[PDB]
C-alpha cells in the first residue's frame, strides 16, 4: 500500500512510521508527506528521509472544500492508498472524509472516548486517572471520532508532569501508529460495509 502522511508541524510519529516501512515484511511505503504549512520540521524529516513532500497553503483557496480538493489531487497524482494524519491541524471537509473513509488513520494521546480534544495529557493529570494511553482510529467526520483500530494503555506515575506523561505516551504511540498502519496496509484490518472494524483472514499465504 502507498501511504501519504498529512502534517501541519513537527510530524510527530512520522519517523516511527518511516522506520516501520523499511522493515523487511512491511506492507506499506511512505510515498509523500503533505503539509499545510511551509518549512515545518516534519517536512525536513520527510526530505531527510528521501520522501517527496508538498505544501498546500489553505490561504490560496476560497474555502475548506477547495483546499481539501487540492490535497486530494496530490493524493490522486501519487496513487495513494492510505492516509495517516500526523499532527494535522485543519478540519477535513465532509466530502474529503467520506472519500477516504476506511483508509485514513489518526492517533490521539488518550484511551478514547476519554479526553477528547486538545491537551489530553493535562486533562489526564487534572482528572487524576492512574491509566491513560493512546488510540489509533479511522477518521470520521467528528474529530477523535471514527472506528478504533488499536489502543495501548499507559500508566500515570506518581509525580508525573505533562512532559513526563507525554513522553511515556509518545513511546506507546511510536509502537501503535506503525502497528495500526501495517494492519490496514496488509488488509488484515479493514472497515466493513457495516462501518465497524473487520479482522480479515487473507487468502494469500
Amino acid at each position: 500500500a502507498r501511504v501519504a502522511v498529512l502534517i501541519s508541524g513537527t510530524g510527530s510519529n512520522l519517523q516511527a512510521l518511516i522506520d516501520s516501512t523499511r522493515e523487511p515484511n512491511s506492507s506499506a511505503q511512505i510515498d509523500i508527506v503533505i503539509s499545510n504549512k511551509a518549512a515545518v520540521a516534519g517536512l525536513d524529516k520527510a526530505e531527510r528521509a528521501g520522501i517527496p513532500t508538498r505544501v498546500i497553503n489553505h490561504k490560496l483557496y476560497k474555502n475548506r472544500v477547495e483546499f481539501d480538493s487540492a490535497i486530494d489531487l496530490v493524493l490522486e497524482e501519487f496513487s495513494i492508498d492510505i492516509v495517516c494524519l500526523a499532527g494535522f491541524m485543519r478540519i477535513l471537509s465532509g466530502p474529503f472524509v467520506q472519500k477516504w473513509n476506511g483508509k485514513m488513520l489518526n492517533i490521539h494521546p488518550s484511551l478514547l472516548p476519554s479526553f477528547k480534544g486538545s491537551n489530553a495529557h493535562e486533562q489526564a493529570l487534572e482528572t487524576g486517572v492512574t491509566v491513560t494511553g493512546c488510540t489509533v482510529h479511522f477518521v470520521a467526520e467528528d474529530v477523535d471520532a471514527g472506528q478504533i483500530i488499536l489502543q495501548e494503555a499507559v500508566p500515570v506515575k506518581r509525580g508525573d508532569t505533562v512532559a513526563t506523561l507525554s513522553e511515556r505516551v509518545k513511546l506507546a504511540e511510536h509502537k501503535i501508529f506503525p502497528a495500526a498502519l501495517q494492519l490496514v496496509a496488509s488488509g488484515t484490518v479493514q472497515l466493513g460495509e457495516n462501518g465497524k472494524i473487520c479482522w480479515v483472514k487473507e487468502e494469500h499465504h
